[PDB]
C-alpha cells in the first residue's frame, strides 16, 4: 500500500467537492482488492440531510467501476489533514471493506474494527 | 439529446448495482452541460436507510468528474423499464439540474419542474 | 381541518428544533385520520447528511403514537412562514398520506400529488 | 439506571414500528439527563434509503419533548434481543449523548466511546 499516493488522490478529489453550504470540502480515496483506486468527494444539498459524504461517493464509484472489496482508505479535509469518517460512512466502509479495512487517521493507520466495533 | 444512447448507459450502470437486499438493481445516466455522460447505480446497505440510490451515485460522479450542470436524465430498473426518481433524488437533481432538467419517463420527456414543483 | 391550529402546533414545534449548524429551525405538524395531531422539528448533525428534517421527526412521531394516515400537513420556518417540504420529505409524506394529503403552502393549500406527481 | 424498565420501553416502541419491507421491526429507548425516557421505532420507506432507524425517531422525539442530553440507551429487535446501533445511529447518539452515553449491548453496558471512537 502506497499511503502517500492514496492521500494524493484524496486531496485531488477534495478539490472537486461541492460544499457551498458548510464551506468544508472533503475528499476520499480507497484501494480496491484488484489494485485500482476509487475516489469520492462530498456533495452538499440545500436540504442538509440529503448531503452525500465523500465516502458515499467513493462507494458509488466502487460499483460503477466494477465492484470489489476495499482494502485501504483515506479521507482528507480542505487543509489536506486526515479525517476519520463519520459513523454513517464507517458503516458503508464496513459493508465493502469489513473489519480489516485499513483506515488512515491523524493518529495513525487503524483497522476499521477499531473504529466501528461489533458492526 | 440521444435518449436511446442515454438509456443504454443507464442500463449498463444498472448491471453494476449492489442490491442484494431488495434484489432490485437500478441504473441512472445523465448528460452534463459540457456534453459528457455521468452514471450511477444503487448501492444498498445492511442498514436499509443507508442505501444510496442510483441518482446519489450519479451526482457523486458528476463532481468526481469535474462538476457541471445536468441537462437530461434517465433511470432504469432491472428489466429496462424507465423509472421516475424518488422524491429524495428529485431534490438532488433539482440542485444540479434545476427545473429545466429533462427527465425520461414512461409518460414521455418531462421537465423536473413538473415532477418537483416549487422546490 | 383547522389550519390556523395546525400552523400554531408547527410554530411551537419549530421553537424546539436543533439547528445550530444552519441556524434554520423548522417545525411541522400534521393531522392524522383519527383526529390527533403529530409534530416534528428538524435535528441537524455535525455530519450534515445525517440531519433529520422536521417531516422525518413527524413521521417517526406518527408511528410512536399509534400509526395511521396523514390527512393535513403544514411546515413552517423560523419566521413562521409556510415551507414546502423538500423532495425527500414529500416522499415520506406520500408513503403515509398519499396523493390526496393536503399540504399547506405559501401559495395556498395543495394536494401532495400536485407537489410530487407519479410517486 | 433501570435497564429492565428501559428495555421494556424499547420493546413497547418496537411493537409500533413500520417495517413492512424488511419485516424487521426495531425499537429504541433512552434516558434523558432530566430523567425522562424517549423512544423511537423504525419507519421504512418504499425507497429503502429513505428509511428512518429507531434511533432517528428517538433523537427526533428528544427535541420534540424539549431537548436534553442522552445518558443511557437500549435498542431491541422483534424478538427482544439487544441490538447495537448501526454506524449512522452511533453518530446521531454521539451528537446528543457523547462518548459517555451508556449503550446496552449483548456484551454488556458499553460507553459510546468504545463503539464509535474519535467521532
Ligand atoms: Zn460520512
Ligand atoms: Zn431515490
Ligand atoms: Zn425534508
Ligand atoms: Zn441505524
Amino acid at each position: 500500500i502506497d499511503w502517500p499516493a492514496l492521500r494524493t488522490q484524496a486531496r485531488d478529489a477534495m478539490s472537486r467537492a461541492y460544499a457551498p453550504y458548510s464551506g468544508y470540502p472533503v475528499g476520499a480515496a480507497a484501494l480496491v482488492d484488484d489494485g485500482r483506486t476509487v475516489t469520492g468527494c462530498n456533495v452538499e444539498n440545500a436540504s442538509y440531510g440529503l448531503g452525500l459524504c465523500a465516502e458515499c461517493g467513493l462507494v458509488s464509484a466502487l460499483f460503477a467501476s466494477g465492484g470489489g472489496r476495499l482494502t485501504a482508505f483515506t479521507c482528507v479535509d480542505g487543509k489536506g489533514e486526515l479525517l476519520v469518517p463519520c459513523g454513517r460512512c464507517r458503516q458503508l466502509l464496513h459493508e465493502h471493506g469489513g473489519p480489516d479495512l485499513l483506515v488512515d487517521t491523524a493518529a495513525g493507520i487503524r483497522p476499521l474494527a477499531a473504529l466501528l466495533p461489533d458492526a
